[PDB]
């Protein structure tokens, strides 16, 4: 009999993974078959320039697990990944990097706390260990600003590893997004979730692009940036009508052209701040109609069908 | 026989309502049962993380009218509102607070009200009382301010609980809105309404969400406060060049440094404020074109069928 | 033998037109008779709140060819328009006002010149006449400013009386948009157009409103006003950077503090100004993809099929 | 035995292009017969006011391979390009001038190089030649920018002749864009391309549209425009703040006045330019929202069906 239903989607985006495919295949094969269950694995080639490609077609000859999604350009492991999902059909999807920095054998781990009951587990690291000081402070410093300035809780140390269920691999397809924050989306977009700790196996920063990415998490999910420049311009404002008065005062009690020169400054300073800050509380209610979320995400219904 | 049809809708938010629901669905069969109409309750558990779920579950398994959506995360009470309304089938949806600080049996009169012809009837109360007066003032001024800078005719002494009639929920449905102020929305929406006084039964502010919610309300049906800018930056240019020629007039009937400081500053003060004006104005033409709303909302047709 | 197809829709919006429908119907049945093809009369009761949609009930009880589309609020005389239009069927569409300000018997003109070959016809006033003086050069200068700005050549002395073929008709259904200005939109939809004098029969402003119109029609097909600003600031700029040099070598051929002033406070005028412009350029194209207006219409096609 | 497909398809705007059109098919069937291949002709005539739809229509008459789309108006070569493409149903596209500048025999080059596996086979100039120095420098220096500030490779030399396999066309169609940098969005949709050098047969600016051609390409694909004004003004504020401490530090090692309105002009306008920073951020990411680009493009697919 042929089941003819999917119950575990493995999607691994590569980019120049020769010799590195047998291994990560016979790993997989070795932790996903005594699960006992249907699975495949997506293999997303993500605009590599070398003998990548190749390769994955002829393990997919021999294999039917394995399928193929070949992006035309390179897009980026976000992207790739995101496209995986989107061709990936089973119950639960489970990220993986072609060089098993992450160990395959928490599979076992994610799929036992999937069947618990949870809908997100979470592959975190049990400590950072061999990343560098000055990048566990920018880390541990963006997540804090993170937490702080959003109403989302992000869990630390969580990369790419880890278990959709399919209810919330819908609702992240659900997202039409463009700048995307992975991190933030998944915890956005809040099932039952939990996390399972794993120590990275041994022998395994353009701070440019982590300042993009920390940007984009920042920008995607709070509007506080767009909205303090108000309160800035009211207060310089108000300073400014403050000491014009006091100066004011001291002329009934002649105002010295330095002393009319700031207060013209403040004042129109202040003016051009509140217009800025209004604008921008403007743009950031475009912001978020344009993201285009759903105004809501139903999980589970009783008595009802759920709506087209 | 089976009606196959809803007469009226209950929509419910839930959040940490333990040892409230019996007695919500106690008075609820109460006033509903009299009625002599088909109806359901559409509990809309947002994301309690209590024993609320369950003694849902309880109740949905022995009364057949009880409906539950359950939204993955705690998303808002506005927002479960308006998700069990999307849920809801019935002729007429009423919400309901959990905690019943609105009588139930004033849906007697919202439904007498329908029944006379009126497609929205509020549930008004007849006075503030309870609330502090600062609450009271700052009340009076938003919805004074509401009423002037908009064209929106929003009643005072609104909440949530009202009767709207299946065109009105279609229409509202009919408006794609992530920034939804709902007490401008259905006043936005305009079918042949009316108002019903009750006085609150007895025993029934963190001002920042408060001033986020009135910032809402402005910023969604008014564009002034984008429009402004352009006429002050202008009159401060005038100022700036009038500034300018009394000051040549006096040097041909020298200029010191200070007063060309303040033409120079003031005159590129008001050019920024244009710019900032004409951006705004095509940023709040942005903003309606984004927000999506229909041109029109057809109430009722002769002759002709509703378009697809 | 019933056609089931319409020649000829009119679409009349109504606001407080009781005592006028009589004599509004008995001069269409006489205009519309004599052309001895199919028509229908579409009034649009745009939220009049006196006695006006009963008249229109009674007539469509008498009169099959009456169509009636009930607007649930007051939207504008602009958006009932578009609403009949949105609500017409017939080949031709031919805007007409309550009052009858513009003659009924021009119909026989603009079908005529629609049967010549042409999709729009205007019905141009000869000569404006009644208007006065300051009326006349304000139009007159908006039209030249929205010739010279924009692309688009809206022909002088048109409202909303004239005659949409049904291609016309499609392609304005096909522009969603919520800012309309419907003169900028027909002239953008270009077809073979013409236009026909008329004198207005004899015995027949808010300034506000008709700048809040100009500026729409200016905003709505000019980005101009978003582009001007990098260049004024890079000029600007510029005139600082030479005013520093030309100081810098009278100090070698010292500098007083309000040079200096100047010299600062026009580069950050000018780097502002430019940071606008730019953003200005970005907001321009926003707005551009946000209109959705369709990159091309296609008129008449030779041996393929339109596209879905 | 009718083929029913079509194997090959030129596109070929058309503006006052009568006395041309004839030695245009002639040159087009000496050239495309030999191919032996089926074939069209998509004659996309962009609102010409002469005699050219006339011809296109006799020519259509006599032959089946010539199809014509008739724009309502004048939308611009690109945009006609961009409506013949959506028109042309063949298996590659072929663009084509009207006046014949680009030879119609490297047609048999492309479909060679189309056959050995390419997707997109570009028509690149060997040398600019008869160009004007200016032009040459002006264009030298738009491709470096553009190659530097965004991550997109255009190829140089390249028109609008050039090869697009039917996955490229359905990529392209796949890009709802109202401001189409055509040259920027081949390259953006990237797939196993090549080019093929061609010397322009013989005897073959209002830089006003050059630059805002070169500003369209800027914007479309660059956002660093609108992030530079972030790290501009905390510069400018940082600068600020080392002046005034400064100044406090010779103060107690007083302050002239024109010192204290360095220190507040350079601090206001930093603030304000971080402000415009943030809010470029922000309109950037509304950009890029809006533009409606998909996250992917699958070129193709081993076990899995195109998603729908
Ligand atoms: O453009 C692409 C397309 C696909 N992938 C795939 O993504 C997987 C893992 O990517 P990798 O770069 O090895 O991530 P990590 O091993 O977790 O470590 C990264 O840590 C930093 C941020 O996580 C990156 O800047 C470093 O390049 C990299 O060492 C692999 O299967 C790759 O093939 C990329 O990385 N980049
Ligand atoms: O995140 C959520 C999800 C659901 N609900 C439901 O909303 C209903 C009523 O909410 P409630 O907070 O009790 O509103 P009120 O009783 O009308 O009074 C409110 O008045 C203020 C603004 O109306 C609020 O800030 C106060 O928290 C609250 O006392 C109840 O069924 C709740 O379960 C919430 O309130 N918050
Ligand atoms: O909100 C609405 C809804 C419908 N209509 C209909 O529009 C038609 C004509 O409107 P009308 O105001 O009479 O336009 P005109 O007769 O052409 O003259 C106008 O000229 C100015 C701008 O055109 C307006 O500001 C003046 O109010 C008005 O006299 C009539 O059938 C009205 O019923 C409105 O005018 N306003
Ligand atoms: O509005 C339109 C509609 C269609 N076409 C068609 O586009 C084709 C080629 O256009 P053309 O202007 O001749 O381009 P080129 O021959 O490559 O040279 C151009 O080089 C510059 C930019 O490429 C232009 O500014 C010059 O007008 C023009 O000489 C022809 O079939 C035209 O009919 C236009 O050019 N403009
Ligand atoms: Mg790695
Ligand atoms: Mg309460
Ligand atoms: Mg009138
Ligand atoms: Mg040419």
């Amino acid at each position: 009999q042929s089941n003819a239903t999917i119950e575990l989607s493995i999607v691994i985006p590569m980019y120049n993974e020769e010799d590195n495919l047998e291994h990560l295949f016979a790993r997989l094969l070795e932790v996903l078959t005594p699960l006992k269950i249907t699975y495949e694995i997506i293999c997303v080639n993500d605009g590599s320039k070398d003998k990548t490609l190749k390769q994955l077609i002829d393990c997919y000859q021999s294999n039917r697990q394995i399928k193929i999604v070949n992006l035309s350009r390179n897009f980026g492991k976000e992207i790739a990944l995101s496209a995986g999902i989107d061709y990936a059909q089973g119950n639960a999807v489970i990220p993986i990097d072609a060089d098993l920095q992450d160990p395959p054998e928490l599979i076992h781990e994610l799929v036992d706390k999937w069947r618990e009951g949870y809908d997100i587990v979470y592959a975190t690291r049990r400590s950072r260990q061999g990343e560098t000081w000055v990048k566990q402070f920018t880390a541990k410093m963006f997540y804090k600003v993170i937490g702080r300035m959003t109403e989302i809780k992000i869990p630390p140390n969580t990369g790419d590893f880890r278990l959709m269920d399919r209810k919330v691999v819908n609702a992240i397809k659900q997202l039409p997004e463009r700048t995307r924050f992975m991190k933030g989306l998944f915890a956005w977009v809040g099932y039952r979730q939990t996390f399972v700790l794993f120590d990275r196996e041994p022998r395994f920063w353009n701070y440019w692009k982590l300042w993009n990415f920390a940007l984009d998490g920042i920008f995607s999910f709070s509007l506080l940036p767009l909205k303090v420049w108000t309160y800035l311009g009211s207060i310089i404002s108000l300073l400014s009508l403050a000491y014009a008065s006091f100066l004011i005062l001291k002329t009934i009690t002649d105002v010295p052209g330095y002393a009319s020169l700031m207060v013209a400054i403040l004042f129109l300073g202040g003016v051009q701040l509140i217009s800025l800050g209004v604008i921008g509380e403007y743009l950031g209610r475009v912001y978020e109609e344009v993201k285009a979320r759903p105004l809501y995400l139903v999980s589970d219904l009783w008595g009802l069908e759920y709506l087209p």
